């Protein structure tokens, strides 16, 4: 997904936990609120800094979830690296390092929401053909986030796992299942020609793609709050 | 607003001006240290006839020899000025808690719109100030909250705006779904009510350091 999706896509899950209070999502809203720059800053330093650094960084916000199998040694994918951090946030939130918590939990809120991306979820890259069309769909995307919010009839989505890892598993497929609808035969001709079909034949597609990663990130925020009170 | 919702938004409110200090702020900082006791004691005594009852509320939409909060929440503020300035610091400290007091009601909404313990239905008042004290931790001061001014020299005004912020969100307390929850018995008002509740101490205790500050201003000017 200074375009802002991914902070904005935090914010719409936090909209949806609000709206429908309990007792442990009271604790967990006074938490984010309170470490609301900590967070912040992880999204925004794996956005803009992390992806630049080399292929190594570039790849980690891919994953693939009918391919990346194996892991080869400094190669890692965005089930990998998310994980990584989710996990490591969890420890250190236990330990009472809340700081860097927080702000290893914004690092793996990028790559949970990366890879609800469809073109994440199936390695379609800004050399992919055509060329360039990776970047004009994000861009795209976050001009006509707006007309996504959060909605009173939305949910957190869970996934049945203690692992994290099958979290990021499962939130990449369901991304995969959208990838026919922006990436085809009729958008690909439509960017290629110059003319903005493929804006139109992607809007609501995309709206429904954001609007569920809001209601699986969501969830994934109060697995991470299970996960801390463990 | 042992329930004490009125001394946690004094302390939101410190922690909002802690942040933000600078040299100009620091002295404000010691002092409302050194005089915690005498604040605290001064929001706690005005917490406890009909000339206290109704100096508890004021509707800033509406015109008795009786003082509301307006009047008696700046009566203490501008005697607390005055005591500062000729040195009698206790008594300054203990009435500027006086003047936290009524000032902070009058961001309660119900205490904006002359919604008292035996409005209809009797005991929502009560029910929902009880509430909101068993879940304002949650509603802490957080690093991007800032002091909110307003735009007088007279703190009379002040009151007035804080006054009408709060009876702005009165729907969002008091209405018929509430209501209707709080007479059946069930719940459901504390869930339609609590991110409101959030909204107005976040708010409260932003305008709360904004009135510390004046007040300080006032002191030293
Ligand atoms: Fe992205
Ligand atoms: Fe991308
Ligand atoms: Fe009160
Ligand atoms: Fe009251
Ligand atoms: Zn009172």
């Amino acid at each position: 997904w200074d375009v802002n999706t991914h902070y904005w896509l935090f914010k719409q899950a936090e909209k949806i936990l609000a709206k429908d209070v309990n007792h442990m999502r009271a604790n967990l809203m006074n938490e984010l609120k309170k470490f609301d720059k900590q967070i912040a800053q992880g999204i925004y330093d794996a956005d803009h800094k992390n992806p630049y650094y080399d292929t190594s960084t570039f790849l980690s916000h891919f994953y693939n979830p009918d391919r990346d199998n194996t892991y080869l040694p400094g190669f890692a994918n965005a089930k990998i690296t998310g994980a990584k951090y989710f996990n490591q946030s969890v420890t250190d939130y236990r330990e009472g390092k809340f700081d860097t918590a927080f702000y290893k939990l914004g690092l793996a809120i990028h790559y949970y929401t990366d890879i609800s991306q469809p073109m994440h979820a199936n390695n379609f890259t800004a050399i992919s053909y055509p060329p360039g069309y990776h970047s004009a769909y994000e861009n795209y995307v976050d001009t006509i986030k707006h007309n996504y919010q959060a909605t009173e009839d939305m949910v957190a989505k869970r996934f049945s796992s203690d692992d994290v890892k099958d979290w990021l598993y499962e939130n990449a497929k369901r991304a995969k299942a959208d990838y026919p609808k922006i990436v085809n035969a009729k958008t690909k001709k439509s960017y290629l020609v110059g003319n903005s079909e493929w804006k139109k034949d992607t809007v609501e597609p995309t709206g429904a793609r954001l609007r569920d990663s809001q209601q699986t990130l969501a969830g994934f925020l109060e697995f991470w709050s299970k996960k801390t009170n463990e």
